[PDB]
């Protein structure tokens, strides 16, 4: 047990903290009248953890976007890389939109302005007038009686969408610079590494903060049965989203573009799928999916050796669907109804959050803060999903490993002629 | 025609967009009652263009000022470079002040707080207490009844003057660092190049945005005759400013400092002046003005080879006068009366905007946003000047080519002894 | 006298400006009814100096913290360096807390919200949700009647504590990067050098600004006797703090950790103490304290050669006590009572300000702006302490030279065995 617990010390501490917070909240529930100041003090370390995590989303957005869009090696990759990237973005967006549809349909949490103006505000926030203002303020439409007056007022909160847009453009241009801008790419690589070190430093404090957050959420909520039902229905929504996506949409895509049976493709990647369901890490399953594709499905080594390592981090269908579903679920437990602009923001920032989330287990929860602050939702509600994360995490990594495999198959099919010409010469 | 239109594709697209927007606005004028939401939708791509242009004025201010003030090579230039720089700044400021005088006199557009407090607020904004706040907020004096209470309140809007002051000081100090700070000069060179690439990317979208802006302005305004008269009088103001400046002030300066006939100097640069009136580009006329000065006017090759290439971009009298005139004209069509501090801000930011504006045709309109956001004016009114830009642009480049020529003559006269000593040894 | 005045030109100008401002304020006192606009104009150059100094506290905080925490050479120093650093921070914090205690006791200046919420707000500001917002805004608790509602509202003012925390973490992580991040360390070294050049540029303007500030403060205040008494009692508070600290706390520490007579240690450093009382510069006395320790007290050359040069700038007990005392004194003349969070902020930023303040004479006043803007106090009141700085400065540098000497003795005692082992091998 000493090697068992000491192997993944962070995981042991996080599980112990979650259990300790849950049991302490349950025990404190016995004192039915509770002082708001006392519950504030109990949840305060959770606030500290949330504040140190939200403190770093701006340097992470900047450095991550710049570093990723510069270190693409597009010319070296070729058209194979472009096909892989298009497939990655397409499937991630499909997964995010499917998740949004499923939450807005099932609405777990609801049991408990003009749309045109909302979309125009979305487009306005996508192009902020000022970067320093966009770091903490979003513009919005307000109509107040004086036929009716409408103007633009700055509401507080990070303008995540606008910053992401500007720094995607910035990274693209700086990559287009080429061998120049090497100094600035190195500067932002160093900045990103420093911020990741800070994020790990925070993650070591995470057990105590999560324990306090869960204790506060348990002691605060009125009816435990209502929240249990909401959590169960949220998990059902995520599971249905993953099943539909990774068992219908991806097979349908692979059949449309390749005219081949996707169920004959499934058997080839069954071992990779099981390993993902066990390892709960897309990166760990990577050698397994190489061997499975290369020997069972006969995919060429060039296309798999490119697609799989990149898709193990960039291409995460399940995490995207999970993040969209859970962001709308956090919105729905609070009673906050989301405008069209906020729904589109959830979709886009769920595509971005999936890309950022590394293949380490339980990173979607960390990247969730991107969506939560983009929409402006109470970030404290993450602990509820922390409670049941792991079971969804296994399914998520299974789905996105299946997505990687189908992408490898599709890109190989669309590049059979090119590889034939290369081998002939 | 295919080579005609395909040669300057951006110019073809911009002219086509301006004509299309004007004709579409004229056609939509037939539906006299028009919905504010519909006109908002029509002008929305114009808002997107304006927002992407205003989004980049802060990185342009920072990177441009730093790069320019570092890459001066003052020691290599000598006293000849200092004389050239002094002449450039002096004539640019004279042109800007003359333009301000002429607009405040003729007031095209008007047909349609204590001054001491205004100037003190100007000096306060020149030295901001905080850079991050100066990026989006200016301080101002407010007097409200309670002998009378006066305090300082932060009004929204970029503090362009304060940022320019701080980063001029920053660039000067970093240049004084010398061979050190090479890394930071390289960093800011890369940043400036990236932002210029983004500006070009935006400029390719410019035709659609300008078309929508002109359509919105045509459909919104009440009487077309009033706006036509205002535009005509604004063009008359710019033309009178250019005539007075480049036919009186510059010849008077050259006669005062050299005791020589400036009209004998004019004939030497007549070919350069005509080429500028045709090419509409100060950089393009540059070989012509070299040959004209060097052979007709006998100016030494050292002084001309230094003055002309630098003055082709730094020294723009006509663009400075144009930008001051047009900023006050935009203020005057809106009914906004300008305090003394705002007038001085217009003058200073018109000197800076002329320096920044590259010798490519129709760049003063892009640099105009510096002045418009420094004073806090509706940037959408740029399209009105876009309509009649080119005719003023030809005169502007003619005037500033004349300014370059007179600067070369003056600097040669003030450096006859130094060049004589150099040649003797 | 020409060499006398021309030797320290800045000091001559500052003393002349202080005397000129005092005499001009005294003369203007004869016109008892004075216009608020006229006194505003008189003190305006003081406002310009204060604004240019406050303008640079953010780049100084960032660059100084990053540069210092990277250029530590912890591995090369060894455990001797760690012991020296621990002693430095411990004694600086003790001095700051002693100063806070002494001002809150004697309260020079007073003659003229829940504490839990205050401390929670302190901890919240220590971890800001946004860096760009933390650059100019602090969060605070507000309770307004509707049992009672409490929420968080953003009050204006720099969040110095949060920025210091984040950039201490940033510098620590970037130092941990090692030979990587050399580019970013070089970038921030260049930035720090540039900002120091700007600070010197401002300091050359300091005489006029200080003269105008003292003139405004003399003409504004009602009773000169009251302010004279307050200044005298403030000086008495600083002197008592220095006496208690450097004659009880440091000797007591050295006796506790070494079991040796600290008064036998005092005689060894008497010459260094006198030189500090004369030179008014900790760096200048440095060779004197080397010779005194090395020959009178027999401290080993390794430990002294490490401790003394580092402690001449990092370790300033007297400046820390002075800065805490004077920040609370500035708060007390204005009638502003300080919450617990503001007192802790004064203590922490007084520890930081002492570290930053270079060993040049009269730098504590410049670093005082860190504390004054951290707490949000009128920075114009610095001139009152400027009037009587020098006499306190001599005592301050005497006390912190004594602190350096006691640190060298203590670190040598705690490292006798290590040096014995090194010499034996
Ligand atoms: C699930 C239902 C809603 C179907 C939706 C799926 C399609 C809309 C998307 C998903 C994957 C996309 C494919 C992913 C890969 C590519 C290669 C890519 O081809 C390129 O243009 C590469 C550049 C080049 O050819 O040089 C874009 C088309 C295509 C077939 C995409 C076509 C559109 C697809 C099939
Ligand atoms: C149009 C009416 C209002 C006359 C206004 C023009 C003058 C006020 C300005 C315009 C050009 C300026 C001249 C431009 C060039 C120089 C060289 C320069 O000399 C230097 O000090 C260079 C440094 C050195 O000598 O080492 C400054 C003076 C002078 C004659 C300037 C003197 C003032 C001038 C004539
Ligand atoms: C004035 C009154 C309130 C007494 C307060 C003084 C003590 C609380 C502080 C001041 C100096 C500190 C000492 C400064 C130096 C060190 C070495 C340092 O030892 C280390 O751990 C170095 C790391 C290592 O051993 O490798 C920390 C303990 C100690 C004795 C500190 C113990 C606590 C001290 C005595
Ligand atoms: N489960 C993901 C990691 C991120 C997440 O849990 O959302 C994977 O390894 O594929
Ligand atoms: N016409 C200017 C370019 C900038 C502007 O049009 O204002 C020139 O080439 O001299
Ligand atoms: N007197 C200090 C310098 C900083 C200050 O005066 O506070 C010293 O030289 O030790």
């Amino acid at each position: 047990l000493c090697d068992k617990l000491g192997k993944n010390l962070l995981l042991t501490l996080t599980v112990f903290g979650v259990i300790l917070g849950a049991v302490c909240g349950g025990l404190l529930r016995l004192a039915s009248p509770i002082h708001p100041d006392v519950v504030m003090l109990i949840a305060f370390p959770g606030d500290i953890l949330m504040r140190m995590l939200k403190m770093l989303i701006l340097p992470l957005i900047i450095s991550s976007l710049i570093t990723g869009l510069s270190g693409l090696d597009a010319k070296a990759s070729g058209r194979l890389g472009t096909r892989a990237m298009v497939y990655y973005m397409s499937t991630t967006i499909i997964a995010a939109v499917l998740g949004v549809i499923l939450v807005l349909a099932i609405h777990p949490g609801n049991p408990k302005v003009s749309s045109l103006d909302a979309f125009l505000d979305l487009i306005r926030n996508l192009f902020p007038e000022n970067l320093v203002q966009a770091c903490f303020q979003q513009i919005q439409t307000v109509t107040k009686k004086v036929v009716i007056k409408k103007g633009l007022e700055f509401k507080d909160g990070m303008n995540v969408l606008g910053l992401i847009g500007f720094f995607i453009a910035f990274g693209i241009a700086m990559g287009k610079m080429g061998d120049q801008a090497k100094l600035m790419v190195d500067f932002f690589n160093i900045l990103n590494e420093i911020v990741m070190k800070l994020v790990i430093m925070i993650m070591w404090y995470s057990p105590l903060g999560i324990a306090c957050l869960i204790c506060g959420k348990i002691i605060a909520i009125k009816d435990l049965e209502v929240v249990a039902r909401q959590l169960g229905m949220y998990m059902v929504t995520v599971i249905i989203g993953l099943i539909i996506h990774g068992g219908i949409f991806l097979p349908l895509i692979y059949f449309v573009v390749t005219r081949k049976n996707p169920f004959s493709f499934f058997a080839g990647i069954f071992q990779a799928w099981i390993t993902a369901l066990g390892t709960a890490s897309s990166a760990g399953t990577l050698p397994v999916t190489f061997r499975c594709l290369e020997e069972n499905l006969g995919i060429d080594k060039r296309v798999t050796r490119f697609v799989l390592p990149v898709g193990a981090t960039i291409n995460m269908d399940g995490t995207a669907l999970y993040e969209a579903v859970a962001a709308i679920f956090i919105a729905q437990m609070n009673g906050v109804v989301l405008d069209g602009g906020q729904i589109v923001t959830v979709s886009l920032t769920a595509t971005l959050a999936s890309v950022g989330a590394a293949s380490i287990p339980s990173a979607g929860l960390v990247t969730m803060l991107l969506i939560l602050t983009a929409v402006g939702l109470p970030t404290e509600d993450i602990s509820l999903l922390v409670a049941v994360d792991w079971l969804l995490d296994r399914m998520r990594t299974s789905v996105n490993v299946v997505g990687d495999s189908f992408g490898a198959g599709i890109v190989y099919h669309l590049s059979k002629s090119e590889l034939d010409t290369i081998d002939s010469q």
